[PDB]
Parts: C-alpha cells; structure tokens; sequence
C-alpha cells in the first residue's frame, strides 16, 4: 500500500512542448498531435485556439466571453451561457446543443486541459515554420487563453492492427433554399448551391487555384452513385474539403490550407502510398479506396442527420439578416417595399430564427472523419477484403452573433457575382 497524490487537473507548462507537433488548423484553431509517451495523450490531439491578431467586454470594461445578445440568444441551457471561458463555452455548445440534435455516436465535447501561457507561447513558436504563411499572417494563438481542448486523434484507431488510413471531408451545405425572402434577382440561389457559387468568387481572390469539380448536392443526395461520384470529385480537386492520413501523416490534401489539383504525379503518389493497404492490382487501389470511403459514409448515415440540421437555416440569410436587427435593437438597413413580416414577428420567434440560423452554420462548417483499419465495418466486392471504420464529427464551433452581418455581406457579394458572370457570359 503506497499514498497517493489526490486529484489535481492536469497542467501543460512550457517543458511539455516539446511533446505535441503540428496536424493542421482551420480558420480558429490550431491542431497539434500528442508525440510522447505518456497514456493521458497518447491518440489524442491538441486544440488550441487563435486569436485574430477587437475583444468583447462587459459593461464594466471586463473582458467576456458572450455578449448581452449572445447570452440572450442563447437562455436555454444555463451552463452554456455561464462558461467562464472560450473553452468551457465551445464544450458545453456541443454538449448542450449540437449532441442533442446530432446524438452522441459520433461527436465528442472533448476534455479540458489548463496549458500555461509559455506552453502556448512554446507551441506557437514550434509550429509557425509548418503552418501556411497566410494563416500566420491571419492568426497566432491566442496565449490569453488558459485552457484548451484534448480530443481523440480520428487519425488512429489505437487502444488492433497495423496501418490506419484516415479521410476528413468537409461537406459544406448540401441543400438548396427557398426562402419567400430570396429577391427574384437573386433567384439563382434557388438553383445553384451556394458551394458552386462561392466557388467563382473564390477564384477571383485567388483563394483557390482551379474550381472545384465536387458538389456537395451530390454527396447528401442519399444516393450511393451520386455519393460516390462526389468522393470522386472531392478526389479530383480536394481544396478544403478532402485530406487522407496514413497513420496520421498528410498524403492526399492541404495542410491547414486548400491544395491544387490531383496532378498525375501526385495521383501516382497517392496509389503507391495505398500500397499493402488496399490489396489489389497497381492503377486499382485509388479506384478501389475511394469505393471503400464512399460505402462507409454513406453506410453510416451520419450525412443524413447532419442535413437536417443545416436545413435549421429556414428563410435563407436574406430573411435570417432582418430577424437580427430585431434582435439587436437597430433600425433595419436591408429594409429601405420588402416581404419585412418578419419585422412584425414577436421577439421569442426573431430569437429563434438568430438562433436555428447560426445552429445551422455550425453544421456547415464542420468536418467528418472516417478511420480505416484492414479487419462497423465495410467490404470490398472486388479484393474483398474487410475493413473497421468509425466516423467522427469534428469542429462543431459555436458561431458569433455579429457575424450575421458578415454572412449577409458575403452573400450579397456571392450571388452579386454568379449573377455578373451569367450576364456578360
Ligand atoms: O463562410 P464560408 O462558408 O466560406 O465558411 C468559412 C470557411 O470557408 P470555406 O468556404 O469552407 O473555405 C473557412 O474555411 P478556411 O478558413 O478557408 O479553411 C472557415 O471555416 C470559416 O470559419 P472560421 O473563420 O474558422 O470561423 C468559415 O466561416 P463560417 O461561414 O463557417 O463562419
Ligand atoms: N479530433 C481530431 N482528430 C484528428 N484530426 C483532427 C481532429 N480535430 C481536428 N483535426 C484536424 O485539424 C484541423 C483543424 O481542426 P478544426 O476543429 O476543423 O479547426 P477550425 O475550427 O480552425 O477549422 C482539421 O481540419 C483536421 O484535419
Ligand atoms: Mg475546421
Ligand atoms: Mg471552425
Ligand atoms: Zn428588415
């Protein structure tokens, strides 16, 4: 018998940097993968959130981590608008929000660790030299921040087996609106999604290199060919949206950024590095991984119920934005003669669109990923080999009140341009 220390939450300080390296990020966090040996990490990653380089306070100068109108949108769940923290806050929006309408199988709130400010500083310096230049140039992390996020590492499977093959996809909206509030000079967002649209703007600030050929109609049609066929696509042109890890190492995407086109170099690449994974013959293992993460996604129906909540944004922007200034108390801008009705709704059901609105643009900007080991589980009519597969939502972040006014700009930017491009075409 030997004495024990008692409980005390776990504290990453400035030695411990050395133990975690770089996985990716997107626009606000930054991901880093446990390196060392010890259990409480090894498979899981690092969280870290970024700042970009106005903060948000309370009527007594303190700085807060809700506004009063964000505390108010969000009343339900008392937890949630009490958080102390960025992170506390992000955790109990999964728990007490998105796991509700999600379920549990596949999404995960993650646990808190207290990091100490030079262990941020530590891991900041670390990583800059393998993070995209233009990421750095938007965003450091946040060394504010005394707290942040460990999750399970989707790019292994460990607790067995030998090598595991990971795919992220990051679906984007897969449905079209039909909002009495889209203008019959906008009507193109009735019949082009908003990802193809984008897609033409993006290209005109030279955030992408070619445009994509997926489409995410396709890949939440619920139709194995048109499901498969957007694999294909994502395949062909990843950008943003498609990574695959072999034991966790990038082999197919960008890393923190969007990549350019599968080039037949880089295809030949890929299908080597497939190698012993897929047992098949030599140009056949690209055309057969690609069946596998087509039949595991959409075996697994986790599609289907992330759909349903990005169609929790009803009346489109165009109606969501006027719902907003009503919550905010400002006169109207949009309206200046305009279907306004929603400007008669009483408050509790403006709150509730605000509300549904940014719970869909969380489900919009999340990712999945689909973990593979050779033998949930899918087979191979050609090898007819079997594989073990989970998959797992991630990046289910809790979305501000006031970017609403930058959804309703960039909107009004996009379908603008499709708009041009149709006419002088
Ligand atoms: O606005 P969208 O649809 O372009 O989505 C943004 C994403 O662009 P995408 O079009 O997927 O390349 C954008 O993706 P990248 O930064 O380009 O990876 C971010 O996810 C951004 O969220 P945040 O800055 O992390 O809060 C996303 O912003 P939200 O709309 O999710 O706030
Ligand atoms: N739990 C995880 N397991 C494995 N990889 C992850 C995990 N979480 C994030 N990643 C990788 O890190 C990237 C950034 O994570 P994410 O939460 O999407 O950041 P952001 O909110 O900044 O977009 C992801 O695109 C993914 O490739
Ligand atoms: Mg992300
Ligand atoms: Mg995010
Ligand atoms: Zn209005």
């Amino acid at each position: 018998e030997v004495l024990f220390q008692g409980p005390m939450e776990m504290i990453l300080e400035e030695k411990d940097a050395s133990d975690w390296i770089y996985r990716g990020e997107g626009g606000a966090n930054l991901v880093l993968a446990y390196a060392g040996s010890s259990p409480l990490f090894v498979g899981k990653v690092i969280r870290i959130q970024k700042a970009r380089r106005k903060a948000i306070k309370n009527s007594n100068g303190v700085v807060s981590v809700l506004t009063s109108d964000e505390q108010h949108l969000w009343r339900e769940n008392n937890e949630l608008i009490s958080s102390p923290n960025k992170e506390v806050l992000e955790q109990r929006y999964v728990q007490n929000v998105i796991i509700p309408l999600l379920g549990p199988k596949h999404v995960d709130a993650g646990v808190r660790v207290s990091v100490s400010k030079e262990f941020l500083e530590c891991v900041d310096k670390k990583v800059t030299k393998q993070r995209p230049l233009w990421r750095v140039n938007a965003a450091n992390v946040d060394t504010s921040h005394d707290s942040a996020l460990i999750l399970n590492d989707h790019s292994l499977f460990s607790q067995s087996g030998g090598d595991c093959i990971s795919v992220e996809i990051k679906p984007k909206c897969g449905f079209l609106p039909t909002s009495r509030f889209i203008g019959k000079e906008n009507m193109l967002k009735t019949s082009v999604s908003r990802f193809k649209m984008h897609q033409l703007l993006k290209l005109e600030y030279i955030e992408i290199s070619e445009e994509s050929e997926y489409d995410p109609l396709d890949l939440f049609s619920g139709s194995k060919e048109r499901v498969l066929e957007a694999i294909k696509a994502l395949y062909s042109t990843p950008q943003n949206n498609f990574r695959v890890f072999l034991n966790g190492s990038l082999i197919l995407g960008g890393s923190g950024e969007s990549t350019g086109r599968t080039s037949p170099e880089i295809g030949y690449a890929f299908e080597d590095a497939l190698k012993g994974f897929i047992q098949s013959e030599d140009g056949h293992r690209t055309e057969c991984f690609l069946q596998l993460v087509s039949d595991a996604v959409y075996g697994s129906g986790v599609l289907d119920r992330l759909l349903e909540i990005q169609k929790l944004d009803k009346l489109d922007i165009e109606g969501a934005i006027h719902c907003y200034y009503d919550i905010i108390n400002q006169p109207c801008p949009i309206c200046k003669e305009a279907e306004l009705s929603l400007h008669a709704l009483p408050l509790d059901e403006s709150l509730k669109i605000v509300k549904e609105y940014l719970i869909a643009a969380t489900a919009k900007d999340c990712s999945i990923m689909i973990s593979f080991q050779s033998r949930d589980y899918v087979s191979l009519k050609p090898t007819n080999q079997t594989f073990d597969y989970k998959v797992h939502f991630i990046d289910l972040s809790l979305k501000p009140l006031k970017r609403m006014e930058s959804y309703y700009k960039l909107d009004k930017k996009i379908i603008s341009f499709y708009n041009r491009k149709q006419k002088a075409e």
